[PDB]
DNA sequence: CCAGAACAGAGTGTTCTG
DNA sequence: TCAGAACACTCTGTTCTG
């Protein structure tokens, strides 16, 4: 049966920083939380967040990374 | 003075028809000869200023197109 | 299996030129 | 005048490595 990404809902590949999450959204929380940490939505932070859509707002898929518990002590 | 009209950036001169800025102009012409398939992850209102321009390419194209952006 | 590094490509914005 | 080239920098996602 399909794993699925809690936060863009693309193909998992596993747990990672305590979420069921895909490989690029594992990569874009971590350097999340090493970067700027400045982000902005054009919207109205509700943005859909997808395999098309996800690189469209880095705010709104930060937002969900951290609603759907990622953390960096990995932490389930 | 010197307003981009679709991004509010400061204005380098008039660009394929408009009022913009350069990262517009060269935005704008990207656009048109590249082919591509812009989805907005809104409401096809997106906020278009000098940070958020980067965010939404359906939206920042809408404007240019919606402004008089035309390749000559 | 998973974190992090490394690699390569896409997207963006500036500078320079005539 | 402003269009284009091209350089330089950021953001992204997959493949490697420990
Ligand atoms: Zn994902
Ligand atoms: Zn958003
Ligand atoms: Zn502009
Ligand atoms: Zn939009």
């Amino acid at each position: 049966p399909p794993k699925i990404c809690l936060v863009c809902s693309d193909e998992a590949s596993g747990c990672h920083y305590g979420v069921l999450t895909c490989g690029s959204c594992k990569v874009f929380f971590k350097r999340a939380v090493e970067g700027q940490h400045n982000y902005l939505c054009a919207g109205r932070n509700d943005c859909i967040i997808d395999k098309i859509r996800r690189k469209n707002c880095p705010a709104c898929r930060f937002r969900k990374c951290l609603q759907a518990g990622m953390n960096l002590e990995a932490r389930k």
